[PDB]
């Protein structure tokens, strides 16, 4: 544009939902609280997550194209992309255009290879969405995949239990396909929950291992990706980033488990937003 | 819905701009970060303000209410409800059937009168969106008009010099047409900027004056009112209210205008967010 | 009054020793640092607490009605009401009447039961004062006793090791004589304490385990029950109240028992008070 | 006592009232929350300040001595001790006595000369309680007159505007009669109010000038002096300690006067206790 | 070096001095508080500035070449370069090449051109020392001359009274030399004192005015450019670095002034160096 | 000197190297955030530690006498003297007798007997420095050996495993030779590093243990201790202060060991330095 960025600014490619804490109700609080700017462009409006019963649904795809011709004509220089849940190859063509023609030598592209859970792919999808995410993660600087997605992107049988070397194969494996950095979620210990993550540069391999409260909060994994991202541009380093991040999204359920509560609400984030203002007190990453 | 509200809801209807900082990317970092939760009706999605040479746009009139329909059968209490611009008797109409269905006794209704500036009405609308923004308003407990809306809300020719006297009597006027809470912003002084308020309640008349730097940065009026709301939300009186949002607005401006900027991208809001944090060490409000 | 409170008003029925940090010299410090006026309601004047060889002592049985008609004159709504130590049936008789007289649909009532510790009763009692204590708790919605006074209030054989599933069972009976939410504290684990929890809203159990430190400062119980009351009048959760107040007693005893010093004195309050101005960072509690 | 203190402790020889924020339910929090243990010899127990229309009221002039005759068993150091109203020229024995006992080479005895206002002595008050207010203040270290008590200790007809030379007159004849420092309160100014201070240390003189807000809020001068008392304690110089404490209490009344309230309720302490935590942005001292 | 800086390293060429608060022991804590390395390349060691009677002072002149020589292999990287008060022309030749061999494209250079006060030359010093310094500063960004300095560096005669107009002349004159950014300190207004600053970018005049307090405490101008540099280094505007570094200085004065102190020990930094951790709440920035 | 100090001043005895994180430049940084004047007596000046391949090196046991006269002429009081690394047996005569001169009886004396690790004596030296560093510490009050030096100035052949009673026995045998307090630093466990100390106040014996990462950052020592002086200046107990000092290098470790870094070039201190601000949530130290 006229000037550079004074305050970075994060191209933020979610939906927006209007009830739960969920992709860019969640991403646009928490990343502009981190010092950074949220330029939305949106996926799709719907009036709450589809985890409730119904829920209204308007697919935004055909002014994906409209609102980046806008963008080129401003010429904004983008500091980060971000993408999270995409509902099709189509939006993946979109996407992957978009990085294409915005990306810089400095961009941090940051990828939630959102696809399924406990295993299965969310119903929505196919086999050939997970083939387009795919070539899609190949562009990414860091992904944020779960452990169904781990196996889904690798194409491989899913596996719940895998020893630390497995995992780290896998890791390294899905690194190859393009990510720098691959983070895996939600990978079971043996009460506790785990994240690992791998580095290609110094050749790295991280985990944090953190309480596991049993309720599942829709938003989770777009507020974890969230903090993961704006710990990164403010500087962390990657051990870091997995603390902080998971600190934060433990000090949210809990903040939110002792209460008579409808889960599907989300994590209390406002009650924990300024939390991230603090420094660390106590670290427990772990170098394997 | 099954519990009480943990983090207050507040229905934000405002459109979604994906460049500059207006309309819904303040409004939901602002209140988020004040402790609440924003429940977005955006009212349209567009690549950035019309402040800009071009921009895409897409309406959102025909989903609003599907949005909230879904959002009756979720049965979500809203705590606050807070319009920003409308495009449309439509979506007055819209916006006020919404307030009829989900007002409670407690809620907190905020209406920014969005409607022109510099003595013209903004150049999509005519008197009979006027008459129709004159007609929400009296659902209202909180307006914010700025000077220009003032005058086309009393049906009262524009002047740009009124004694406090006769600001008195036009705040007082207006909150007869409903709002408990009428405040007036960009009131000229005699270098100085002015916001003036009337709260039924009491009958009370206040004024902050602050100085005044040549910059418009487009999305100031949105800051301005999401703070006036969660400080109010806060449990802060009026005139505290008026200082809170006053000295914010003036930090944001102090940190964007010394560097070589391009206005329309907005107020740094980022760099001084946190400053809500802190308490105000200085008020300046003066009963009038 | 002549309007609603712009800070709650917590009636505090404790005494008011000269030296010591117990009653009202940590509950009105505490609950004023947390946001809230706390109203005195003395129930005697000491130079010191009874823990040292000698103490003066002025007896305030006869002011407090005469107190409490002229709070009646100001008509003062109070937000919650908390007793602590009283001396005698008498004094039971007076705070029962004035939480009757002053209760009101949202009112917070929380009872300490103190009446005894290491398995006897404080050595002024006598099972008539255990009978009086166990009349007034019908009317809390919150009491805290200890481990000695549970089983009292039961009119059970003291037992020092009662398993998980016991102490459940007792929480739930004495919470059947009224209070809502019953806690237990000084429960001995297996060099580490506990507090156990019932809340019959959801019929939920939890847990907090801490170290112990072998040292007794008196006015830790006061201390505690001070932050549990004031955690809840924020609007937290019961096991973040329970997390709240064990961690900042904790942090208390550590800042303390690592000089010569004389214990009788009590917790050095004054330099752990602003830590409650943080956010935990690391809970602990449990669901049970 | 057994060790030096770890906190420092500060004899409070003021009432303790139900309602209102006055006296022991305001120099209790404040100094607590600026490091310091307070330990209050009670003069009196009132359900309510007297400025309301009725008040109970128990006089503790006969427990003073005993409560000290402990205190001296328990040989407690005090660092401070601070003097409020004093009932009568037997109280003031008392307190004079418990001086004369208690102080050590490096006490700070801080003395507010309670006898009047607006040119008047308090109705239950006559010469001989000036009198004997005279010699007490020949053992203190600091004062703090209002305008009317200056005069009265002084033996001087009472005037409402002197200049800034006579004054410092005044401040200089009423520092020989003992007071190393004398601060005036609530001096006229030219919408606006004054402190001055002498210290013959020095041989200086000090003002601060600050908005004046019409509201009379009881207790305003017992937390000015406790404010003082916090800040010189911590080793604040004492143009530095009138600018915390005219500060603070200009931010107690901004929080409070924008509410339709009750005056006689005080100032709302707990809004504005922690912006003691802050340092002072901009300061307003005068070295006259 | 083996990796890009993970905290931005400085290269701070002043002296050491054991008291007072000049030079390095006040470069270091406070741009080291500000989040960066200050890397010495001591010129000096004395035991005190020169404003004592007497001093030790042993010449690192010799020294200099020895530790560059060393910095160069280990190919240390300086995000930033600041000279202050020099002894000779010598020690010019050395910084002068030091900058040269050190430079990047993205360095900032600061130097404070040391020369002279109330219009004479410190004594010390003659016109080839000017001559030297005016050739160093045409290697700068940014300099910080007080207005004898100015005139000096511009060969022309000093005058006390300028008009604002002729002061932006002078700026703009000494910034043709080199510097894009020109700040002269110590500028008289008409009880007040002023900065004023020239950008070339933007071509931007700017100033700042605050009150001023008669006492002069050596280190004030190493104080005032460490806070200016370590400012900028983070991002701060022009006008927001005068606005920073004008208050902190400002607040170190308030906190020392109302002692009986001597002055020559300096500002008490210790007291507000914190204070940079807190925005400012009220900027006083002009564009001129 | 002329007044009593307002900020206490800390005569640090080590060297200005320009490099790495060592020394004086991690001494200055760290007391003066916690509030105190470092006063530096240099004892030598290097580009960089002697842990990279090449250094230059300026002795400055010459000027040290003479910066010593100086202060003396100055009449400094300090309240607190800390010795580092000292170059040879003049340079701790010159230590010696500085101690002796400017003692006061309220002066915190602090030696780090900076002698070897890992069981050898630096290769700079030999037992004749190891005797003299022998008679320093008989005029300390606080010295913090590792394990190397702790064995060396008993005399004691190294043994990497001891009991606890053991190293008891080691730390009273040690404290019999002057210190009152001696704090044993790097003493392993059984992944995991601890901390000892014993007090002769009290006769008590104090660890805390920590979690070991696998990288040396030279200047850990220089940290620790001065994290240790400025805690126990300002009045934390003997525990806390090891908790403390212990957390914050962890926190600091933490912050700088994910990270592809040059360990060389130290801790990344200014990404922690404010982290000493914050209040300790969690202790762990051990009565033993
Ligand atoms: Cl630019
Ligand atoms: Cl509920
Ligand atoms: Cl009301
Ligand atoms: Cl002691
Ligand atoms: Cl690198
Ligand atoms: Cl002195
Ligand atoms: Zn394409
Ligand atoms: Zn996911
Ligand atoms: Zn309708
Ligand atoms: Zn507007
Ligand atoms: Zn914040
Ligand atoms: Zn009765
Ligand atoms: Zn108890
Ligand atoms: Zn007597
Ligand atoms: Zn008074
Ligand atoms: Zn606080
Ligand atoms: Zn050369
Ligand atoms: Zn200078
Ligand atoms: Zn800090
Ligand atoms: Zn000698
Ligand atoms: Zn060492």
């Amino acid at each position: 544009g006229m000037y550079a960025n004074k305050v970075k600014k994060i191209a933020a490619v979610h939906d927006l939902s209007g009830m739960g804490r969920v992709s860019l109700t969640v991403v646009i609080p928490i990343l502009s609280s981190m010092g950074f700017q949220v330029c939305p462009l949106p996926t799709a409006v719907l009036s709450n997550h589809t985890q409730y019963p119904g829920f209204s649904f308007l697919d935004l795809t055909d002014e994906m194209p409209k609102i980046i011709a806008e963008w080129k004509k401003l010429e904004v220089q983008f500091d980060a992309i971000y993408t999270g849940y995409l509902g099709s190859p189509r939006q993946i063509q979109i996407v992957s255009d978009f990085i294409k023609d915005f990306r810089q030598p400095d961009s941090l592209i940051v990828a939630d290879p959102v696809l399924g859970d406990n295993g299965r792919l969310y119903t929505n999808f196919d086999m050939e969405m997970v083939k387009e995410m795919r070539h899609l993660i190949t562009k990414a600087d860091v992904i944020t995949p779960n452990l169904t997605e781990l196996f889904y992107l690798l194409d491989e049988p899913y596996k719940a239990d895998s020893t630390d070397e497995e995992l780290k194969e896998y890791l390294r494996l899905l690194s190859d396909k393009g990510p720098q950095v691959v983070i895996i979620t939600s990978v079971p210990v043996h009460h506790k929950t785990s994240v690992y993550a791998y580095n290609r540069q110094g050749n790295r391999y991280w985990k944090v291992t953190c309480p596991y409260l049993p309720a599942h909060y829709p938003g989770t994994g777009d507020t974890f990706t969230s903090v993961i991202t704006g710990s990164l541009m403010q500087g962390d380093s990657l051990p870091m980033a997995l603390d902080r991040a998971t600190q934060f999204i433990l000090q949210g359920i809990r903040a939110t488990f002792g209460y008579e509560y409808d889960n599907r609400e989300g994590i209390l984030l406002e009650k924990v937003l300024h939390n991230l203002d603090m420094p660390i007190q106590m670290a427990s990453y772990e170098l394997i």
